[PDB]
DNA sequence: CTGACCTCATCATTTTCTTAAAAACTGACACTTACAATGTGGTCAGTT
DNA sequence: ACTGACCACATTGTAAGTGTCAGTTTTTAAGAAAATGATGAGGTCAG
């Protein structure tokens, strides 16, 4: 339009310099009839410059001018949830029912931990499911796992000590690489981490995951959980962080209670995650911390807003408010303990080079293969075969062991092609 | 003793029976357990159901049965040892107004059960579609130059700087503007950098005070100045530009607030268009505009520092939603975005009009200090008054303001300066509002 | 030989799953009205 | 005499609206049917 194009025709001259500053614009009044263009396309190509400054006017009239991968049949790792059984019917109506032109002023931010339903939901779920004591108040809520581990970091300070079990998931290595603080790994047995290597030593704070050991899922017994709590009981200044990994999928035996049903003088806080079970890709976690260091951490943390979408938020305490948790969560159980009791009848004939390790509950096994190839060789023969597999090597940055026991998840792959699946990985590796 | 009327089996209440006999300590290490057949026996249960119960306690670790012999226990114990009527923020956006049935749609239409395989997630990067219209719309937009692959996306402002600043180092010295917008002293408070503070006029930053400093990296918001609107000229943009240029190790940060509001100056091109040396990286929002409480934004960077990204966090994952991000992808693909930000534009600049025409016979012992273009309007009280007795009197009438006095570190007019927003106050009750106010102060 | 590891059988109560018709829904083309955009023309107060 | 800003009214065309319709979708009380806690009677193998 005219309106920005004299704009643009006199910036030009402007910005070239066809006059110098304090030198006048060709006229006001005149230009107009000049050019033959109305005066009011003159006055709002004037205005539209004397919005960026390029040329400055006194206040009587004059002008003063200025100077993941492309190409991959299958894959296996833990992370990968199944997703097909996913009800998204059931998603839908209460989203519908939620986001409403009748229901406004839930657009905008509050309530800056997260939504207080939201927090009374978790309560009562955890309380009457895994049987950890909680407050409405106690608990906090965050997007992934990661941006409560970097608070928690921040609250603490960079003065402090980290254990890390040696094979475990490659998380607090990553988090602390940047962050000042020093790490010093631990060993596990089948009964649990080595408490007595910590009681030897004089750390501060250790992480664990006493449901289920990533990715060996030895479950620790009561005498090294008493053991542990003893320890932390001892100074005023340790505490002991517990990781809700892969809990409410074991099928046998129920479910193990948590280790902060045990915690009476206040030195366990709860860590959980909850895109392990819904979506993988909807990012929300949550965490409860205990009375002192919540109450300081409310007067230390105000400016903060909460990280995770309000609408997700409420569309889920509605989801899981009527109980339809309790069905999904049954439903994915019941379909993971047939895959895996289909994988382990299939793969039991091989049993002279390969031992399964492990126990039934989880997601995903680890098998050592006795043949004497590598494991580069291995991983690369899987990956040659459309079909990538994640060693176990990575997990650990210890000495590689020499029989290589590589990872597998099944949480990926279709039900109906498990067999054809394993079928085509074991003709990779030459059997 | 056993009610057999418990909704919790058999199998449960044999495990409370024998978990409370051990911790209570009627049953030492390595007694010998009744094994299955002679405890089945005697009370008169199944071998299934003690199987269970056996096995089950051997999992949790109270006690270890050796093969073909009987249980032993391992398990010794020691025990232990007042009524917001009208809000007034500078940052509330219109509810109302907001299409919610096409939002709707785009959300019936991206998730269905054909439309798996996006529920587990990955490229942290975000999807190469989210950042290449976003790219497009940037150009497009605001005479952005810069390739889709430079381009982030995060969970707020608040997450990409944090994220920035442990990418840069603590060794910096960090500049803002003046007492304002209180977002970067807040997050500096908890690490070891520092801020310098500074002043600025009715035009905008002194750039002279940061040629004689120096600071190394200075914030500030170059199209409209919270909460003044000053809007810099091009002398000092090339002089800023030019400073940072100086040296090799500064940088230059852009806050665009609400750069697409400007109701009449159609749209000031953005600094970052005469950027020629790669020394600015753009901050951007989705929550000024078109919701406050989704938690998007978005962040843009030069090669150099693209590529230092890349190789430092690699590891991470987003932390919005793939759900979200397709959903607003489809939005903005087909136009919605441009209709929705013009019918906000006009209904803002309608309910500035009329707040402004309602002012103006009030104008003896009020002025107003901002500019046209903008959310919010600053003004000052000439009664001889104090800005916490104003407040606290707009608190006794159920309607709360809030003042500059957190805003600023020193004190700017001893006649205070108050800032009222106007986002979320109905067209019909502004007249209400500022009668109300007006009367719970002298007038 | 009594002692203890184990695998099927088939019984039961109470939760999950499937099919139809009847309900409310919302995309597609259509058209009737607006309405704020630029734009021209002709004013205005008050300087100097 | 040189230039502040405030009306008129003209135009194009995007946005705003009600209309009946063809059309995918949602709700319901059935129906049926999977699964588990439970009783039974066995399989081998040691010492």
């Amino acid at each position: 339009p005219l309106y920005e194009q004299l704009y643009a025709h006199i910036k030009t001259e402007i910005t070239e310099g066809r006059i110098g500053y304090g030198t006048k614009l060709p006229s006001k009044r005149k230009l107009a009839d000049s050019l033959k263009l109305s005066q009011n396309t003159v006055e709002a190509a004037y205005e539209q410059l004397v919005a960026e400054g390029y040329v400055e006017v006194i206040p009587r009239k004059g002008f003063y001018v200025q100077a993941k991968q492309d190409t991959i049949r299958y894959n296996f790792h833990p992370t990968h949830i199944d997703t097909t059984s996913f009800p998204f019917e059931q998603w839908r109506k209460y989203f519908k029912q939620t986001m409403c032109k009748e229901n406004h002023r839930l657009l905008l931010n509050g309530d800056h931990q997260g939504e207080a339903s939201f927090r009374r939901e978790i309560a009562y779920y955890l309380h009457h499911s895994r049987g950890v004591n909680c407050t409405p108040e106690q608990v906090v809520v965050g997007a992934g796992v990661e941006t409560l581990l970097q608070q928690l970091f921040l609250l603490l300070g960079e003065s402090k000590v980290y254990g890390i079990e040696d094979p475990g998931y490659q998380l607090m290595r990553k988090l602390l690489s940047h962050y000042p603080n020093d790490y010093v790994p631990f060993q596990v047995d089948e009964e649990g981490i080595d408490v007595d290597s910590i009681v030897r030593t004089a750390v501060d704070v250790v992480y664990t995951t006493p449901s289920r050991h990533f990715p060996y899922g030895s479950v620790l017994s009561i005498n090294r959980r008493k053991q542990l709590l003893h320890w932390a009981e001892a100074h005023e200044n340790r505490y002991i962080i517990e990781d809700d990994y892969d809990s409410e999928f074991r099928y046998t035996g129920k479910t193990i209670p948590s280790l902060q049903s045990m915690d009476v003088h206040n030195k366990v806080i709860y860590l959980g995650a909850f895109s392990k079970s819904l979506i993988p890709s909807v990012r929300i976690s949550y965490m409860v911390l205990p009375a002192p260091l919540a109450h300081l951490y409310k007067n230390k943390f105000s400016y903060y807003h909460s990280t995770v979408s309000r609408i997700d938020q409420q569309v889920l305490t509605a989801f899981m408010k009527q109980g339809d948790f309790e069905k999904h969560l049954n439903r994915m159980r019941k379909i993971y303990r047939r895959k895996l009791e289909k994988v382990l009848s299939l793969l039991k004939r091989y049993e002279d080079k390969l031992l399964i390790i492990g126990e039934r509950s989880g997601l995903h096994i680890v098998l050592v293969v006795k043949n004497g190839m590598d494991e580069q060789t291995l991983v690369e023969k899987a990956l040659a075969a459309k079909a990538k597999v994640y060693p176990l090597s990575a997990y650990s940055l210890e000495r590689a062991i020499h029989p290589p026991q590589i990872v597998l998840g099944f949480g990926s792959i279709p039900e109906d092609e498990l067999e054809e699946a394993i079928a085509t990985v074991l003709n990779a590796w030459g059997f």
